[PDB]
């Protein structure tokens, strides 16, 4: 129920996925759930990151330079090797005789516990790790040391910089070392980026009731402190090791702040810390769930409590950073920060708004490296990055090289232009469901209006008014040009021209509603009456292409191109998630079929629903029969292959508002199991899949459990399926907080101040702390 628990030894990248799952983080950091007693093999990899930390490789390949932007796997603080009787204590898959690892959801504590075979007899080596949540530079570790036998034990507690970025297979070709080790000092390694100018340094100081610890010399890059004790037989020996870790990214003076913080500390400190903040975390962010899958109760607090370690107000208030989508659990696509963010924010905003705050001040911080960005494309206004780093200057790659013949060719990755959307979208979102609009005034409401200034710049009007958006990409990642042409991009993709129409329209009512922060923000963005009146012809004007039957073309063209074969893909290859590389080894190019690689067009709904969809398009004047919910999301299913974690939600949420419980439920449990399950091996071992974390949260609170906060007002329609016997959590909105119980048959909901909702469409007046149910 509480407890994310592992029986037995893995290898390889079942092994890594297990680490990625048991991580533990605070906003500030991440640290892996690898074993304390090993260092990177094939089986082990430890990992310990800090918000926003990057640096910068080099690496020649085929006569050009290619620059990486890596997020840092720090040096290694807990590495432990033992020695009994001046023998290294070997430990490996042909020693340890039992290994169960777990992190305990209820108190944020992950524990392992090992029996090692060893020539006098048996080791016991139970290990209890934690970070504090408050004092977020700390991290605490206990180990637990009995043998059935008496000997000398030497305990080597160490801090590791011989270490590299490692944890992606992938990307071992290049550059992997990230820091020059720059002094060890007593408790203290100092570590600097090569090219980011970013000192790290990592402390840690390790005790014991039983043996003292001393600073000893050891191997070049690594600071160690070494003890020595009696091991009596059967009787346990406790060691803990504290650490603190700071960067001068954050902090002015990380040397002295490391320095003091060790000496002020202690790892019991740590696991209360930790024990007291998850325990007030759950009153409010359990989310209950009854119902006949025996591990989906699990899950759900799986996916909670690795979104909130992935970024939490306490920490995050002091930092300049936002979440990965991998948090700070891998390695897995560097750390950047992708349009993923659309998967989270919507959560922190319903459930700990400070949080999504902080969040989204990342974004506003680089608004002006967006307009870099723009200039050196030859657009305007702020055009956001497809990965963003430390800088929020353009961190894919803009050439690939063709692994069949040696040679460049473009990538067209950056065209996902709608990333610039989903920002502005997260800004709204945070602000119709709490309220703050001092985020707009303190830089959101410029990053719209100079977003906008990007669509309105790039929209080319046709001789009958109408207007369009060409050269980018959609979600469907498989789609990133016409056939028949080397130029990047498509045109009128319709989730990029239905979200920039819902964002015109956003803009209108801000310029009405918010009028005196409006006509301050226009003024010192030049947006002016010719940029506002293109804003409104714009938002009436953009292209969409419809079909006779009602089915809205992916972008213009679309249904000109060739079908697949999907079920004979299936049965030659197996597995047709990676179609697009199938295609792409037998000669083919995807650009020149319909398949999806996730939904594009039904992203829309995902992001706004149907209601608002629709409204969308009847406001660029295109008509659409009264079905064509079922009518889309059929033709699209018929087309995608899934080769998204965060694809099958997509569909889960339309299923639920069609009324097709069966498959909704199906596609949501494939869902939330994807990192838990690891049927297809190692899927988790680059890090957790944060997106579909919340995604599948949004298709368990919002579509199932029927609760939406954006459009203005609470609208609760709960469409429970019959198998779930009781769901209930809370919500925040607007400083007001809600809680629901719902079962197939009714829905309570009660606030703590008064409010004016509505239940299945109806009006309803909420009194404060006095429940209703509606059945």
């Amino acid at each position: 129920a509480w407890r994310l628990m592992y029986n037995g030894l893995e290898t390889e990248k079942r092994a890594y996925g297990q680490e990625s799952l048991l991580t533990l983080g605070n906003g500030y950091v991440g640290w892996r759930g690898a074993s304390v007693f090993q260092s990177f093999d094939e089986h082990n990899y430890p990992g310990l990151y800090v918000a926003g930390v990057f640096n910068q490789t080099r690496t020649e390949v085929a006569n050009k330079d290619v620059v990486n932007e890596d997020m840092v796997n720090l040096p290694n603080p807990q590495l432990f090797k033992l020695t009994l009787d001046d023998q290294p204590v070997v430990i490996n898959h042909d020693t340890i005789t039992h290994r169960e690892a777990g992190v305990d959801f209820q108190n944020g504590l992950f524990t392992e516990e090992l029996t090692v075979a060893v020539p006098q007899g048996q080791l016991t080596l139970r290990t209890v790790k934690a970070v504090d949540p408050k004092q977020y530079h700390m991290l605490g570790i206990q180990l637990a040391i009995t043998a059935d036998f008496s000997a000398q034990l030497q305990v080597e507690s160490i801090i590791d910089g011989t270490l590299l970025n490692q944890n992606v297979a992938r990307y071992r070709a290049f550059d992997s070392r990230e820091f020059n080790v720059t002094e060890i000092a007593g408790d203290i390694l100092t570590a600097k980026t090569r090219s980011t100018d970013i000192d790290i340094v990592v402390g840690a100081e390790t005790t014991s009731d039983v043996m003292t610890f001393q600073n000893v010399e050891g191997p070049a890059d690594m600071q160690v402190s070494t003890g020595e004790v009696t091991l009596q037989t059967n009787q346990t020996v406790q060691i803990d090791k504290l650490i603190a870790i700071g960067t001068s990214y954050e902090l002015s003076e990380p040397l002295v702040f490391v320095q003091a913080a060790l000496a002020t500390h202690s790892v019991d400190k740590v696991i209360e810390s930790s024990t007291a903040y998850w325990q007030e975390v759950w009153e409010t962010a359990d989310i209950q769930l009854d119902s006949d899958d025996p591990d989906m109760q699990l899950m759900i607090r799986m996916n909670i409590f690795h979104i909130r370690q992935a970024a939490q107000h306490e920490a995050n208030k002091d930092l300049d950073a936002s979440v990965g989508s991998r948090g700070l659990t891998g390695e897995g696509y560097r750390g950047h920060i992708f349009w993923d963010e659309i998967f989270v924010v919507p959560y922190y905003a319903a459930n700990d708004p400070e949080t999504a705050r902080d969040i989204l001040r990342y974004r506003i911080k680089r608004i002006d490296a967006a307009k870099k960005n723009a200039i050196l494309d030859g657009e305007a206004g702020a055009m956001f990055p497809w990965q963003s780093g430390m800088y929020g200057d353009e961190q894919s790659q803009f050439i690939h090289l063709n692994t069949v013949n040696n040679e460049w060719e473009p990538d067209n990755s950056r065209l996902q232009r709608h990333v610039s959307l989903t920002i502005a979208y997260n800004i709204w979102v945070y602000t119709q469901i709490t309220g703050d609009t001092s985020l707009l005034r303190e830089g959101g409401l410029e990053l719209l209006l100079e977003t906008t200034k990007f669509w309105l710049n790039k929209a080319e009007e046709d001789a009958d008014g109408r207007y369009h958006i060409a050269g980018v990409m959609g979600p469907d990642e498989y789609h990133e040009a016409y056939p028949g042409t080397e130029a990047g991009g498509i045109k009128d993709n319709a989730y990029t021209n239905l979200m920039l129409t819902w964002s015109l329209n956003w803009l209108l009512e801000l310029a009405e509603t918010q009028t005196e922060m409006f006509e301050s923000v226009a003024h010192e963005t030049d947006f002016g009456s010719d940029w506002l009146n293109l804003a409104k012809n714009v938002s009436k004007g953009l292209a969409l292409e419809i079909s006779p039957e009602g089915i809205i073309a992916q972008y213009a063209g679309y249904f000109d191109l060739e079908a697949v074969d999907f079920a004979a893909y299936e049965a030659k290859y197996g597995d047709i998630h990676r179609i697009d590389r199938l295609l792409k080894a037998e000669g083919l190019s995807p650009d020149d079929y319909q398949v999806a690689k996730q939904a594009d067009t039904l992203m829309t709904i995902y992001n706004l629903g149907n209601r608002h969809m629709a409204k969308l398009v009847a406001q660029l004047g295109y008509d659409l029969p009264e079905n064509w919910l079922a009518l889309n999301k059929d033709y699209y299913l018929a087309r995608t292959v899934h080769g998204s974690t965060t694809s099958r939600p997509v569909f889960a949420g339309i299923d639920v508002t069609l009324n097709n419980m069966d498959e909704a439920l199906d596609y949501l449990t494939t869902a939330i199991g994807s990192d838990y399950y690891d049927i297809q091996g190692g899927t988790t071992a680059e890090g957790v899949h944060i997106g579909v974390m919340g995604e599948t949260l949004e298709v368990i609170q919002n579509e199932f459990g029927g609760v939406m906060l954006r459009d203005g007002l609470v609208s609760i329609a709960p469409n429970l399926p019959t198998s779930w016997h009781r769901l209930a959590f809370t919500q925040k909105y607007r400083g007001t907080m809600l809680t629901f119980e719902m079962t197939p048959e009714a829905v309570t909901v009660m606030a703590d101040a008064p409010l004016d909702v509505e239940v299945y469409g109806q009006p309803v007046s909420l009194a404060a702390n006095t429940a209703q149910t509606f059945t």
